[PDB]
């Protein structure tokens, strides 16, 4: 049946519009793709996806949209019906998109009130094979979300969107894949919102090199020099000027999308971080707060 | 049936006996109670338990015994009976104790192999009411253990030894009570071993002054001053010279022993620590390793 | 006689008006009450004082005014006379204030040249009983001032304004009260200026939570968490983006305004901080400097 | 009368003899002078004073004696009277010394219970002009004491022992000179005991070099590099493995012993430390405690 | 012949023009000389140099020009020929300057593409003797450059501009003097660019005082207090809000411009910093990146 | 000709015999091979080398010997004559060794006075293929020595011992190989001594897991985890309780012993460390000191 196949971008609503714009292009290593009096689009130098981040000047910080990819026009419609069947509020009907790089798609809110987008045939952008030591994002690695009822959110993603379970951290954190990457989405309990967005680095040396630039650029590592167990990926968390959290990650495991057997890792500090030599932890990072405007569009504000 | 009513003491086998010995009497705040060629006893100044810590000069660091209390001599026998039905290896029949403070007790191995002692009528010692600012322990607060089958270890503590579930952190960490204190035992997953032993302080002020003393003695706080959710107690974890970890804690809740309803807390950063302004994390503390000589007594080595 | 009964607000002239405006509403925990081109008003959520902070957009950082409260028009007129007798430079006569909240007051310069305001019947704002863990200020706790002639500055607060001495730190720091709070004003030797403004928290836990919210906002603790001796209050000092310092405090002793016996505390390490587990110290906060515009109203600039 | 003219040495009773004996010989920079079953003498390489530190294997830490120096054999006698006419218990009648280095002197307890010694003609030891960057002590700089009646205690020092006042920190800390150096003794209120013994370094560079050696050897600065105001000396406090604090100081001002005009400095953060760019503070060093065995010699234990 | 005899100023092209503007005035300690819509000039309070820093609102941070001094209007003409004969691209012919303080000079590019300026007779501005503890720059100390062919860059500076070599750190870093100071210029390997601009402090104390100010102002010492071996000057590096690095330096030796003989220090860990006690290190500072627009003026952009 | 093919072990004369001895078996990860009252041999678990570390109880710390390995008995004699010719002071004539493991070899002093040993047929010990995450050493990676005439000391290793140059850091640090490993020995300017010994780890993960064990053992990283340029090896430096420095390293390049072209890297922060996010640096490690007893065997003492 038709399913989500990748993540496209994350649209942010940010107060400190300018500070956040400079961050992504002069600090985080993303490539500007376009600006407008009220918006800004950036893209990952190592991927052909039109844009991976969208910034909209707003009166408050929030996540406007989480855009997922579908293979074809007939796949976008199938998920359109599937979402309806599951009882979701549909904010838009499948049609050519006026947003950058066009594409055919629709929008619907998740059972929690977070706006999502599913689209196909979105224009492609440039893409080069990065050399080692550049310290810049190759592509998006994953997105982590909080949910008031995570078990159900996990099922929506599996039964409606087509994700499959790759791992479990006890019974509170689930890792979901929609292709051969260990996971592209991770669901966690808490108020309906987004926790962080990770970016894939070419190598461990690159994550370090990037973390280094971020340090001199005045941003310290919120939780760094670590390596997770579920997915076995190295990590480095940061807080953007806008107050969001972004992560440089690397070496996430490749699996067989169709046959990977998930495991239930037993919680333990060593399980969250197998290195235990960096600084900070999940406590030095912002505390989750319900995303402003649940079931509301960026417009409605 | 009858049940365990309190914790008496923990017996440690230590490699650097001399250094460990000087730690408890001159840094930690315990009162020397007795000594000999290969052993040393210590008691908390604010409680009349004959002694709360016993050290044995050994070749390898380990836990020799976790000593528990029972109200009566026939309570000790009832517990000998329970253990038998649970199928535990009994190391001693209920008899008069030759250990300091005497008493009537027996020893049995928990399903994982750690050695426990259940006894009653142990000679009381000297006790006095501490004054704010002394910065010394009042009595032992709790003991946390790791178990390869933590669900079973919990049922053992509740069904065999009569403890009761006071709280849960997900499905991986359980808090058990044997009296009005929120807990005296907490089970956690991992190889069969003892995580740490906590000592109750008179006030948050005494934990701070205590932590201060340790700091000037050369011992840094392993997990900065904080406050847990389950039990609402403040904490300060330290590593001893023998490599064991001890914690100064305060304000542990009081509950009705029978009517207290337990809760399942959702794992979250701010759940392990509601303050989040100290240094360290469980990661700066030793990784759990199986206790040397499972199902073996001190004689074994 | 007639006297000052409490603190109202503190008016600041800030060069970086926007960063300071954002600091109070999004980090410090105060409630915005009004804004115009060159001004911003903030209120403490746990008190009905119309506003506790006023910020004026300025070319240079300074303290524009420290407003105090009196019980009634009569009391204010009386104090106004008292001020004259003590030979002070009066900047206005008892009249209906035109600032937000209204009221009946007048302004005058302390013997040192700092502008103070005494007023009565200022409108009452809304007030809320905070819940533990919110980490936001309940009310203004105290204000510390520097005076070239502290011995005299104290006499002026006691004899003209009615404040009474609650304690002395050796012979250089005096704590003064004007109600049941140990103190609302403290006098320290140094150029004529304002040292810090302290905000009272519901509990020590709340102080810690506030400190944590600030840590994730990127504002480190200037003088780590501690507990003072005089007044027995816990403290957490911070440097605002505007350059001033603010403090989260709690557990400030309550005393009988009339019969409280003051003590002279002998200066010592353990006297400034009875905990000694945090970081920083007075040596790590900005050095006091004469307040710009002595004996000059904010107009003058 | 005649007067004390210089500090000779300090004698400590240390529980952890070995550790401390190692400290001074390899880490601190003092050259050994002679050993024995329970005694170790140490010398400062840049001064002819036979030995500046005496260690005695004891059960609990304590100050056994603070050895001072007199010029002639008869100046001693002239003091033995002053002490008598002061009412001090005398522990030794002027007699030829049986302690390493010989000499003639007596022992008596001061008004607070700390044993002092006054001698003359002790055998000089070797001395070489140290070179910049060696990072070892040149001689002892000063000793700071704690007194329950510091005002009287100072008068004892000035009137009975012949010291003069050089500076006052408010009314709680008095600097006393017995020669050219700004001070060799400083008095602080508190339980009767020694606070720290400070050694002089050839320069600021040597202090840092010195601190650098202590750091690599595992001893962190208790009170970071700073510059005191009273005396204008750079500082660096440390904690010996025995629980005693020592200091590497430099650039202590020289004054005319006779005419030096003393000043009363106003207490202030910037006063204790004019640099304020390091870590620690009195806060992070041992809290004072009554010296064990008041009015008792070491032979009493 | 005629030769450069001093450094005048550095002109930066800054993106966050206002943040950098405020840094030099409010934080770094320079004095505003003038401004217009797109430029700001700053002056050292301790040097008659008209100005030592120029900022220009730019799209991207870069070095716009490095201004040098010549003694006479004919020296400038001479250097204008030497530069020509060396193959340097001349950006302007020797004439009266239209920049503040005027003067007579011209602009040419060094062999690597950095725009330089040589001038004479520039108007002197205010000047005064700083007092110990003021914590502000006296004048400019030195400027460090990165060159892809530093051996050639060194020869350019000596054979063309008239600089002399005062020292070598191995064979990768050169120290050049234009007057009595050990060096005003230092060449290092790497892409063509400016490493840092260092400001002279009255004394080591001032550097500490200065650094403490940046500390409370929210700027951490990028490379802790230390002392270099070449020049023996104490150092403290910082990262400006603009992204450039500036250092407070003191005690840089003096030398006989004519006779001084250069040494070749053997690299060694402890040669870069003879104290090795401060925090950070060259690793916490930005990595050298070719100055944007080599061989192009600020206009082209 | 016949040449050195590997590093066997290092013998240290350590004053704190018991601490250093505990270090290697309970902290560093080496396995005890032998013991008596004043000696202790240690073995690396991933190599069959009989023992790689030797401790000798001593009055002063020093490098007793640096034992190299030759392929055969004849090979050994060849080198014995080859050493004879270079003019070294032989200390033993080729012959069966009474030391653990036996073998045939001799000891001679290098031009700088360090005592070396070249033996063959030393008894092989047990070896295990470690699994990822054990965090224990596999083998000895390299040894770094200081030389007052480093240039000649290199020719000695290449022309006399048979090593080959794999790289140079500027003209001060040389990297020598005796097989396919990028290097096994590194020479650096300085007083004749041993800088540090490095231990190869199975992977970067194991070094991190190793550094974590040392952290919880109270032994912090002297030079934060990083990555060298020459050899591309990841690093982690530590100071042992005895005062020596050990390094956990990984990913050192494998090269072709014969056809490997070396390079001269230009010194520069990013070259010493390509990551730049750990702590400390060469400066936070002990200063090199001439080795006690130059040209003298352990027996002299
Ligand atoms: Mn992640
Ligand atoms: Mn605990
Ligand atoms: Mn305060
Ligand atoms: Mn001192
Ligand atoms: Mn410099
Ligand atoms: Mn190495």
């Amino acid at each position: 049946l038709s399913r989500v196949t990748e993540i496209r971008y994350v649209g942010y609503g940010v107060k400190d519009f300018d500070a956040e714009k400079a961050f992504y292009a002069d600090v985080w290593g993303l490539e500007p793709v376009g600006e407008d009096a009220n918006n800004a689009w950036f893209k990952a130098q190592g991927a052909d996806e039109h844009h991976v981040v969208q910034l909209r000047r707003a009166d408050e910080n929030r996540i406007d949209v989480i855009a997922l990819a579908a293979d074809s026009r007939s796949d976008v419609d199938a998920l359109r019906a599937s979402v309806e069947a599951a009882g979701c509020k549909v904010a838009s009907e499948p049609a050519v998109l006026a947003t950058p790089g066009g594409g055919y798609g629709f929008r619907f809110f998740s059972p929690d009130g977070l706006l999502f987008e599913v689209s196909s045939d979105v224009a492609k952008g440039a893409k080069r094979d990065l050399a080692r030591w550049e310290g810049v994002p190759v592509k998006i690695s994953h997105i982590v979300l909080h949910s008031p009822n995570h078990q159900d959110m996990v099922k929506f993603f599996t039964d409606v969107l087509g994700f499959k379970v790759s791992d479990w951290l006890g019974d509170f954190m689930c890792f979901l894949r929609c292709n051969s990457a260990h996971h592209r989405i991770a669901i966690l309990p808490g108020p309906p919102c987004l926790n962080h967005v990770a970016y894939d680095m070419l190598s461990v040396d690159d994550m370090m090199r990037g973390a280094h630039r971020l340090k001199v650029k005045g941003i310290d590592i919120g939780w760094g020099p670590g390596r997770h167990t579920a997915g076995n990926n190295t990590f480095s968390y940061f807080v953007t000027p806008g107050g969001f959290v972004t992560e440089y990650t690397s070496e996430l495991e490749e699996v067989d999308f169709d046959t990977h057997q998930y495991k239930v890792h037993v919680p333990a500090p060593m399980v969250m971080d197998q290195w235990g030599i960096g600084t900070g932890g999940p406590q030095t990072l912002p505390h989750p707060h319900a995303n402003p405007g649940l079931f509301q569009t960026a417009e409605a504000e």
